């Protein structure tokens, strides 16, 4: 965890592998960021964006808060 440009995510998914897979931030309807390893994008209307990063936990949600659930 450096700066607050922390990978924050708004869809998840996993699929059962060994280990799990888990792509988290799937897909958007506008344009990804620079938070994901490499994200496809369609710079055509309707925009169209996806991220071919995963993980093993699916990033939160975004706008975290230590007032919901954050231990």
């Amino acid at each position: 965890d450096d700066e607050s440009s922390k990978p924050c995510c708004d869809q998840c998914a996993c699929t059962k592998s060994n280990p799990p897979q888990c792509r988290c931030s799937d897909m958007r309807l506008n344009s990804c960021h620079s938070a994901c390893k490499s994200c496809i994008c369609a710079l055509s209307y309707p925009a169209q964006c996806f991220c071919v990063d995963i993980t093993d936990f699916c990033y939160e949600p975004c706008k975290p808060s230590e007032d919901d659930k954050e231990n």
